[PDB]
This record gives C-alpha cells, sequence and structure tokens, in this order.
C-alpha cells in the first residue's frame, strides 16, 4: 500500500525536490510580512518623529521580498502540475495495457462502466493525491506552526486568552453542526419517498385511469407533501439559532480581544503594530486550520481510490496470450477433430452446453452443422475459452500447444451482423490484413470488385474517408456485411465459419450477398452453419447436433431418406 505509493513518485525525483524548496522559500518569505508591517505602522504612528526619509526606504525594500515570493508560487505550481500529468498518464497507459491483455472470461464478470470510470475518473484522484495535495498539506501546517509559535512571542498574556475562548465555543459548533445535518437528511427522505409515488402512477396513467380513481391520488400527494412540510419548519428554526450565535460570538470575542489590549499596562505594552500583527497571525492559523481538514478528506478519498486502481495491474491472466510454437511447413488444411468435450460457460455452469463431440473436418470440406447453442464452436476454435472435460487436435497435435496469433490469423470468420468499427472503409478493409498501414491503394478497390462492394465504398458522398458506425452515415445491413466479407480476404484464411441469420432479408440484394457470403467456397475448408437447403444438398457432410450431442455424421444422400419420414 503505502510502498506502493513511493514507487509512483520515483521517476520524479528531480521535479519533486525543488518544489519543496520553493514551497518552503515561499511560506519564509510569506510569514515574515506581518512583523514588518508593523514597523512601517510604528514609524508613523506611535511617535512620529520629525517620518518621510525613513519610510520610503523600508517600502521599497519590501516590494522586492514580495516579487521573489510572487516567482516562488509561480514556479512551485508549475512544477506540482506538470509532475501530477506525467504521473497520471503512466497509469493510464499501464492500466489500459493490463486490462486489454486479459482473459475474455474476465469481462462476463465486469461491466465495462467500471472499467471505464476506474480509467478516467479514478487515476486522477491517484495522481493528484501524492503530488497536488502534499503541497497544500505541507504549507497549512508550516503556516498554523508558524502562526501559533509566533503568537506568543509578541504578548504571551494576551495569547493565553485567545486560547480559553476560542476553543471551547468552536467545540459547539462541530456538535451544533449535526443536528441540522441530520434533520435535513430526514426531510430529503420524506421529500423522496413523496416522489416515488408521483413518478410510478404517471408511469401508470393508464391504469389509474380505467377505475376513475384520479382525485384521491391527488389527496394522497397533498397529505405527503404537507408532512414534508411540517418537518422542513424544524429545521429552520435551528439555522436561525445557528446563525444568530455565530455572529454574536465572533463579533464579541473581536471585541473582547481588542478591548483587553489596551488595559495591559507596563509588563507587556502594546503598541500599534504589535496589535495587528497578532491579529493577522490569528487569522493564519484560522486558514491553516481548515487546509488542514481538507488534506485529509482529500487524501482518504485518494486512498480509496488508490485501493480499487491498484488491483488489476497486478492480476495475473487466465489463460496465455503468448509463448507457443508454430509448426508451419504447410501440411495442414482444415485438418481437426472433437473428443466428447463437456463445458459450459464460464459466466453461467447452470445450464450444459457440449455434452458430445465426434465432430471430424477433412481438407477441402464443407461440413455443415445444423439442428435446433451450436455457435459456440467459434469460441472454441479460436480459443477464447477453453475446453473442461474434453481435446481438440489439429493435425494430430492439440491447439493447446499452439501460439494462439499464428492460430487466429489462420483461421477467420465471417458473421451476417459484423461488428463496424469508426474509421473509414479506407481503414477497414486494412484491418484483416497484419499490417494496416502496408496496403497499397489499389488493393481496396480490387478486394471491393471482388466482392461487388464498389456499388457503395466508391460511390460515398464523402468519398472513401467516410466515418462508417451507428451515428453519421448509417449503412445498410447487406453493404455492412459485405465490406465483412471483403474484409477477411486480404489475410487468406485457410479454414472459414460462416453464419446464417434466422430472420430473412430483401430478396432484390440477395443475390450480391449470394455472390460473397457463400461463392468464397475457393478451396477452402468451409465449416457452414446454415439452415437453407440449398447449403445441406451443395456440401459433403450435413452432420446434425440434436440435445447437446451428434446424431448423423453421413454424406446428404445417406441422411437424405431417413428411417423415420
Amino acid at each position: 500500500e503505502a510502498r506502493k505509493l513511493l514507487g509512483l513518485a520515483y521517476p520524479e525525483r528531480r521535479r519533486l525536490a525543488a518544489a519543496v524548496g520553493f514551497l518552503t522559500m515561499s511560506s519564509v518569505i510569506s510569514m515574515s510580512a506581518p512583523f514588518f508591517l508593523g514597523k512601517i505602522i510604528d514609524v508613523i504612528y506611535t511617535n512620529p518623529t520629525v517620518y518621510s526619509d525613513n519610510l520610503t526606504r523600508l517600502c521599497l525594500g519590501l516590494s522586492a521580498v514580495f516579487l521573489c515570493g510572487a516567482a516562488a508560487n509561480a514556479i512551485r505550481v508549475y512544477l506540482m502540475q506538470t509532475s501530477g500529468q506525467r504521473i497520471v498518464n503512466r497509469l493510464r497507459t499501464s492500466l489500459f495495457s493490463s486490462i486489454l491483455r486479459q482473459e475474455v472470461a474476465f469481462f462476463d464478470k465486469t461491466r465495462t462502466g467500471e472499467l471505464i470510470n476506474r480509467l478516467s475518473s479514478d487515476t486522477a484522484l491517484l495522481g493528484r493525491s501524492v503530488t497536488e495535495n502534499l503541497s497544500d498539506g505541507l504549507r497549512a501546517g508550516a503556516q498554523a506552526s508558524v502562526g501559533i509559535s509566533m503568537m506568543f512571542f509578541v504578548s504571551p498574556n494576551l495569547a493565553t486568552f485567545v486560547l480559553s475562548v476560542v476553543p471551547p465555543v468552536s467545540i459547539i459548533a462541530v456538535i451544533y453542526g449535526r443536528y441540522l445535518r441530520k434533520l435535513t437528511k430526514v426531510t430529503q427522505d420524506s421529500l423522496a419517498q413523496a416522489t416515488q409515488l408521483a413518478e410510478e402512477r404517471i408511469g401508470n396513467v393508464r391504469t389509474v385511469r380505467a377505475f376513475g380513481k384520479e382525485m384521491t391520488e391527488i389527496e394522497k400527494y397533498a397529505s405527503k407533501v404537507d408532512h414534508v412540510m411540517q418537518l422542513a419548519r424544524k429545521e429552520a428554526f435551528a439555522r436561525a439559532g445557528f446563525f444568530g450565535a455565530t455572529g454574536l460570538s465572533g463579533n464579541l470575542i473581536v471585541l473582547s480581544v481588542l478591548y483587553k489590549g489596551g488595559l495591559l499596562m507596563g509588563s507587556a505594552h502594546m503598541t500599534v503594530g504589535e496589535l495587528s500583527s497578532f491579529l493577522m497571525y490569528a487569522f493564519w492559523v484560522g486558514i491553516s486550520i481548515g487546509g488542514l481538514s481538507s488534506f485529509y478528506s482529500e487524501l482518504m478519498k485518494g486512498l480509496g481510490a488508490g485501493g480499487r486502481l491498484w488491483e488489476l495491474l497486478e492480476r495475473e491472466p487466465k489463460l496465455p496470450f503468448n509463448e507457443g510454437v508454430i509448426l508451419n511447413e504447410k501440411s495442414f488444411q482444415g485438418a481437426l477433430e472433437f473428443k466428447n468435450v463437456h463445458f459450459a460457460y464460464p459466466a453461467r455452469p447452470e445450464v450444459p452446453i457440449f455434452q458430445d463431440f465426434s465432430l471430424s473436418i477433412p481438407s477441402g470440406s464443407v461440413t455443415a452443422l445444423v439442428g435446433p447453442g451450436k455457435s459456440t464452436v467459434l469460441s472454441l476454435l479460436l480459443r477464447l475459452y477453453d475446453p473442461a472435460s474434453g481435446t481438440i487436435s489439429l493435425d494430430g497435435h492439440d491447439i493447446r500447444q499452439l501460439n494462439p496469433v499464428w492460430l487466429r490469423s489462420k483461421i477467420g470468420t465471417v458473421s451476417q451482423e459484423p461488428i463496424l468499427f469508426s474509421c473509414s472503409i479506407a481503414e477497414n478493409i486494412a484491418y484483416g490484413a497484419d499490417d494496416p498501414s502496408s496496403v497499397t491503394a489499389e488493393e481496396i478497390q480490387r478486394v471491393a470488385e471482388v466482392a461487388n462492394a464498389v456499388a457503395f465504398i466508391r460511390n460515398f458522398p464523402q468519398g472513401f474517408n467516410t466515418v462508417v458506425g451507428e451515428k453519421g452515415v448509417l449503412l445498410s445491413g447487406g453493404q455492412k456485411q459485405r465490406i465483412a466479407i471483403a474484409r477477411a480476404l486480404l489475410k487468406n484464411p485457410k479454414i472459414l465459419l460462416l453464419d446464417q441469420a434466422t430472420s430473412a432479408l430483401d430478396a432484390e440484394n440477395e443475390y450480391l450477398v449470394q455472390e460473397a457470403l457463400d461463392r468464397l467456397m475457393d478451396g477452402r475448408t468451409v465449416l457452414v452453419i446454415a439452415h437453407r437447403l440449398s447449403t445441406i444438398k451443395n456440401a459433403n457432410m450435413v452432420a446434425v447436433l440434436d440435445q447437446g450431442k451428434i446424431t448423423e455424421y453421413g454424406k446428404h444422400e445417406e441422411l437424405l431418406s431417413k428411417p423415420n419420414g
């Protein structure tokens, strides 16, 4: 905890030291200002002598001290703010890397709102409570120490009087401040309860009107708001008492401090300037107390934010993200098998997902699953989740030992409703390739021509640089699926995993989709998951899944003449 907070400021060792030096300089040459003002006043009022040549020099000299204080304050502010920024940036980048490196299963139990809030709000608190708050704390502490210590040096007898009435009175103020707060909380609770009755009923005007009971709601609300009104009166009385007592006490305390200082004769006589210095120091101490209180509150909030931020950066990923082996050397075309895998979602272990599999995929096949949960094979083949009780083999060797990046690069998937990123079409297509920057302009046009997407990609109102997304230029479903079809062609997937929408679409544009969605059967091992009979009659195997198991694993001819039907 506290040991790790020192680590954050370790990159900034030289910047922060200068800030503390300039802070202490400013405090020193700012708490010796009341002392000189007393001398200046005594030059002209306690005994005027015969005060025009011994006054210009003093003011002219003190102006220089004021200038130095201003410069020191400026430099301190600049250094502290820059250090805060340069710590917050590092925290933000490291937190984003740690979050993005984690496994998929973590995002199921954690909402995006919490992660975004940690990414923006809490980092500001953790970067401000280690540099831009300790300066204020140190300044407040120095102010209080120098103020109280030097207040005894001017008049000890009057300093023991100001520490016998101010302390006990301020104790009552803290006690009296909680009564008003609890009364206000009570009134606010009653108002919230009354409002919760007026939001439900407006939400159900249809049912409150069928029976004809509408006025009765008006009297119920009237009674509730009257009850809220009566409790609010008891708050006003206490507030009036507080205001009167606080004004009277302050005025009488100042008058009593002033009055006593004129009756001290002989032993400790107070010239005009010394009284002014005394009063200034009292004010300074009064400010410093509130400074300390604010510092403590801010420090506690900062520790609260740090408690949550100090966790994601130190969490081990559940499954390996790198450090694998790539066999390559060709001799690999979609030859994968299953060994009766059993697993449910890690998010929900209640209902089973896959209880049995005996499915095999050969080279140059258009094998097609069918049934009624069958879409989760997509998740398994790309190594996002992990089998619980089973084994997936790819050309003898299993997919566990392989490096996930190369495996996910070779396997390419196409769906019906694809997520579209907020960028130009000239980039989204390049997103498939290994290097999105190293793409020629004509390659995008050629790929659009292959997928027949030039009808809209070239002819935008903003051209190729159109921002595509849910906002602004809304692309149609057919076009936004044709762009996805064109996306995967650049990475040359040896295994293609299509998908079928249950809801039908317009047949006017169906020719282009039928020329890209299932016309990509260019010798690639394809596991089409569809329901149309055309794919069933235009493929090798039509294996059927039902009740979490594989029943039929024959070609189309064998399954064509079912024993029952």
